């Protein structure tokens, strides 16, 4: 259907825009789309970009707005006193402001529509919010109606919500266009999504992204595919993968690296209300930070992630337990068989399950898959499915069964209820992966396993060695393989916090010689270097120039192929800020050759100051391009919780960067 208005080139510079005469007797019925693409690098702390208003004295409380944040969320109002109705829908981070350095052309969708008593809002081609009410109020019904505005609405004949900021293109159709339609509308979208809502993950949410290349060239991400909201475990977590063949360009549809089938894998809209949002998959096991390494000498690709058995999570993690035991310096996964209140089973050679209280083995075995087995015959649980049906969230058997694993909550034999690390492996650059292992404590029996950090492992350029980064309280613990992750040792560093989340990435700086970047509670970024490839570690130092908050973001980081400058030239990926997880930035540093030392000469501001990103990971793509992966949006606040499609992707060449 044609547009019954359609206009464009509008400049908003904080003066609004009288349209009234061309829209306001064209509105009819009571269903309407509004498509707008639109800019503002440079928007007010809140500005309006459309209004429909009365504006005679005494209604200041009719009108119908679309509004924007400067800290990029996105919403609309639609109010009527006569009605008794204030509506208010919004989602935080929905835009875009600038990519390398021009602004970004939002395309705006909203649909009013009165058949199903629904308000739905597209931004740049992502569905951020659809909301039925019980009673519907077409914006073109609001009482006594009479200015139609650009860059404000008018309020008892004064300009309020001002805007900066341009609009290149706005069209106003007398009907809810379909979903089909939306489809349709041509986008100018800076970023890619890999993972998204309805994908064959079947998550609604995802969070912390990885990125790897491969020797082939192929391009590699994993990432938390999130079913519960964005909420860390306890929640249903797997970890998904998919690739690129095409620098970066196109992607495959996912797979599941690492998955536990306990909970049916949902696609759920969890709530944002402060009531909810802090509802929590309760029962369901889950993975959680995935990192990612290729091994020269096998071709193998490396996937390790953190585990927890259900319920658990950082909170109730076992904090004085490995889940191990220690017999003839040898280590078993502990057990605990329904109706015990000690553990008096472990795991030996075989699978064979073992009972500690008689020394004497029992007819149950597990299998390569953590699945129980009794006299080689699987046994099974019924699976849940969650649902908020009855007002709050339940978790209810759902008819299915699936087998038995020890991870499980209804499963006859339970680990130890605290944090595991597994590995898998693809032999085929990531079109399937291999059941996961276990990997053995490193720390000791009584001591819980350390956390993974995720992002990148290491592979050393001159040899065989694999290091993959995690941390524990006091300490960075790298964990080292010679032979393609077969077996692992550890070499310990020391750093100065207790209860840290110190989230690690390594470069190699030059053969031999490591780096590692880690998150603190300082507000600054730490470092500390390893010379004997990773054997043993400097001290710590911190970086000036950036800054983080005092809980801190993870930070991403390679070495760049190519010198800049003329200089050997590492790029840091991280927010800029010490308020919130916003204004990332990618820093460029030139390696000072007599002595290690790095001077950070280019700051690349990623989008607006203001504008979210949190987690992320960085990689140089086989044609030198460097690939962003990162959470857009800020993954602390409180405020911004289960946002869909906020995970993306951008391609950036160096000289964008400088
Ligand atoms: C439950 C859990 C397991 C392993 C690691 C973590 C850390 N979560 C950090 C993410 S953020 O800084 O809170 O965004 C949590």
């Amino acid at each position: 259907i044609s547009p019954i208005f359609q206009g464009g080139s509008y400049q908003l510079n904080n003066k609004s825009i009288d349209i009234s005469s061309l829209l306001l007797d064209k509105l009819s019925g009571e269903s309407q789309t509004v498509v707008m693409k639109f800019k503002a690098d440079k928007p007010n702390s809140l500005q309006a970009l459309f209004g429909l208003s009365n504006s005679k004295a005494g209604f200041k409380n009719n009108y119908f707005s679309i509004f924007m944040r400067d800290s990029g969320e996105i919403g609309v109002e639609i109010r009527d006193a006569q009605k008794g109705i204030n509506y208010l829908f919004s989602r935080p981070a929905s835009l875009w402001g600038k990519h390398k350095g021009q602004a970004v052309e939002n395309t705006l969708v909203f649909v009013s529509d009165s058949k199903d008593k629904t308000y739905t809002m597209y931004v740049n081609g992502i569905e951020v919010f659809s909301e039925t009410v019980d009673t519907f109020l077409p914006i073109s019904n609001i009482n006594g109606i009479d200015k139609a505005t650009l860059g404000a609405v008018n309020r008892e004949g004064k300009e309020h919500y001002l805007a900066k900021g341009s609009i290149d293109e706005i069209s106003l159709f007398n009907k809810a266009i379909s979903d089909q339609e939306v489809s349709t509308i041509p986008l100018s979208n800076p970023f890619q999504l890999i993972f998204q809502s309805g994908d064959s993950t079947q998550a609604n949410y995802f969070r912390i992204p990885t990125l790897y290349t491969l020797s082939s060239g192929r391009v590699l991400s994993s990432i938390d595919a999130r079913y519960g909201g964005t909420h860390d475990s306890k929640s249903k977590i797997n970890i998904a993968t998919s690739y690129s063949d095409d620098n970066g360009k196109t992607w495959s549809e996912p797979i599941f690296a690492m998955k536990f089938n306990d909970y049916e894998e949902q696609l759920v809209y969890w709530p944002r209300d402060n009531k909810l949002k802090n509802s929590q998959i309760s029962g369901s096991a889950s993975f959680i930070d995935s990192s990612i390494v290729e091994d020269k000498k096998s071709g193998k690709t490396i996937l390790l992630a953190d585990v927890m058995p259900a319920g658990i999570g950082n909170n109730n993690a076992n904090k004085a337990d490995s889940g191990f035991k220690e017999i003839n310096g040898h280590y078993y996964l502990k057990l605990k068989k329904n109706g015990d209140n000690d553990f008096r089973y472990t795991v030996r050679e075989n699978g064979v399950v073992y009972n500690e209280t008689t020394n004497k083995p029992t007819n149950y075995t597990i299998n390569d898959k953590y699945e129980v087995l009794e006299g080689g015959k699987s046994l099974t649980v019924e699976q849940y499915s969650v649902d908020f049906d009855s007002g709050s969230l339940r978790e209810r058997h759902n008819g299915k069964q699936v087998p038995m694993n020890v991870f499980y909550k209804d499963s006859l034999f339970k680990v130890t209820p605290t944090n595991y690390i597994a590995m898998t492996t693809s032999q085929n650059r990531g079109e399937s992966w291999e059941q996961f292992k276990l990997l053995p404590p490193f720390l000791g029996e009584k001591h819980n396993g350390t956390y993974l950090c995720p992002g990148q492992g290491l592979a050393l350029k001159s040899s065989n060695r694999l290091i993959f980064a995690t941390y524990t309280s006091g300490e960075l613990t790298y964990l080292i393989s010679d032979d393609s992750g077969q077996t692992w040792k550890k070499s310990s560093a020391s750093i100065p916090f207790k209860n840290a989340t110190a989230e690690a990435q390594m470069v190699e700086l030059r053969d031999g010689v490591i780096r590692t970047f880690f998150r603190t509670t300082t507000g600054k970024i730490a470092y500390m270097t390893s010379r004997d490839s990773g054997e043993t570690w400097s001290k710590v130092s911190y970086i000036d120039g950036i800054q983080q908050t005092s809980y801190g973001t993870q930070v991403s980081a390679i070495k760049y192929s190519q010198l800049i400058d003329g200089k050997e030239a590492v790029i840091l990926s991280t927010p800029n800020s010490r308020s919130g997880r916003k204004g990332g930035q990618l820093v460029v540093g030139l390696v000072n050759k007599e002595d290690d030392s790095i001077d950070w000469k280019y700051h690349y501001d990623i989008d607006l100051p203001s504008y979210g990103y949190a987690y992320s990971a960085i990689t140089e793509l086989p044609n030198h391009h460097i690939g962003v992966l990162f959470e857009k949006y800020d993954s602390w606040s409180r405020n911004e919780l289960h946002l869909s499609n906020v995970v993306q992707y951008i391609d950036l060449e160096i000289n964008d960067l400088t």
